């Protein structure tokens, strides 16, 4: 459809002017890292080795950045919480970060408090940089920095574990018929991350594989040279852009009906990875079949909404569409709206 290409062109024109705000983001992040190194608890803090200071959770908000700070720690031991498959208490192999211990458990609350305090005091020194209260997110992102009242950056703290991935990830990352089993082995040799998120609960941590997700998106083809020359231009990243934008537009349209609050771009990204697994051939993502491919993604996301099943791509026992996480009527609301847009040629794209 031409409307899809027009939407993509709008998104690219919106993206070209960032190369100036990205420098500001890099400066502020570098400053806060050099500050956090001075603390006795955060000596090994840094940015995820993702080749970018930042990511973008929202494609329709080029002003909202998302950075993640990793903290290399002594050998970590993990305990599962209530068979959640994703949430864990952290212990230390043996006796630095000792100040944040609450018994045998590493306190997420205490560490986040010191993190935020260090932020507040080091941002009072900067210029046009205000800290705001976004603790309604359940510890992650930890902070939400504000520059010139037009730049918003969410900062999430993450613990790096160079151990083997937890057992819940054993049947995840099913990229064997798509990106090969060698690549899956290589990726699972990389470390994993733990972010402070609660379940009621007040001291749990959740698994994070944003680096692996970024690696997959930027190396997404069966052919190693996908999207490296003009003869192999597939439309996977364009379909993902279309899915993110559809969700963002629907969430902005119905921001006053609290039925689309708990949906995020992580859901469409998870579904999209599953569709990639289902459609492993690059020929199934020809740049000429953009409409058909996007329609495959939309219909698969609808299937996940109706059946209330959206497995985490790395932890398949974690149902992101769990009745414990999102109510059935909210899923049904999103299903109706997506069916409406699909039956009416997506009026949100006009
Ligand atoms: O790493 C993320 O993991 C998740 C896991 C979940 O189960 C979930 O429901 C949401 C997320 C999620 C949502 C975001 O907006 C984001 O920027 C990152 C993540
Ligand atoms: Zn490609």
């Amino acid at each position: 459809a031409s409307k899809l290409r027009a939407v993509l062109e709008k998104l690219k024109l919106s993206r070209d002017d960032i190369s100036t705000a990205a420098g500001m983001v890099k400066g502020v992040v570098d400053h806060l890292l050099l500050r956090l190194k001075c603390d006795s608890a955060f000596r090994g803090v840094g940015l995820l080795n993702t080749g970018s200071y930042y990511e973008h959770v929202k494609i329709s908000a080029p002003n909202e950045f998302d950075v993640m700070f990793k903290l290399e720690v002594p050998r970590i031991q993990l305990e599962e919480y209530s068979n959640t498959r994703a949430y864990y208490f952290v212990k230390f192999k043996r006796n630095p970060l000792s100040q944040f211990l609450e018994g045998e458990i590493l306190s997420a609350s205490k560490m986040l408090s010191k993190f935020r305090k260090i932020i507040k005091e080091e941002i009072n020194d900067i210029k046009d940089t205000d800290v705001i209260m976004k603790r309604k997110r359940g510890g992650s992102p930890a902070v939400t920095l504000l520059i010139s009242e037009k730049i918003s950056v969410d900062i999430t703290l993450a613990l790096e574990s160079k151990s083997s991935w937890p057992a819940s990830t054993q049947e995840g990352l099913r990229i064997q018929n798509w990106l090969s089993a060698k690549v899956r082995k290589q990726l699972r040799l990389k470390p994993f991350y733990l972010v402070p998120k609660h379940a009621f609960q007040e001291e749990t941590w959740r698994l994070s594989f944003s680096h692996i997700e970024k690696e997959i998106l930027n190396n997404h083809g069966k052919s190693k040279t996908c999207c490296e020359n003009k003869e192999e231009k597939c439309c996977r990243k364009d379909c993902l852009k279309l899915m993110k934008y559809l969700l963002e537009q629907l969430k902005e349209r119905f921001k006053d009906e609290e039925h689309l609050d708990k949906f995020s771009s992580y859901h469409v990204k998870t579904a999209f990875f599953h569709v990639c697994t289902q459609n492993p051939q690059d020929s199934q993502w020809d740049r000429k079949d953009l409409g058909l491919c996007f329609d495959n993604c939309v219909t698969y996301f609808l299937q996940c909404l109706r059946t209330e099943k959206l497995e985490n791509y790395f932890i398949p026992e974690f149902n992101l569409f769990s009745s414990n996480l999102i109510d059935k009527r909210s899923k049904e609301f999103l299903t109706k709206q997506i069916e409406y847009e699909r039956n009416n040629e997506f009026p949100v794209f006009d």
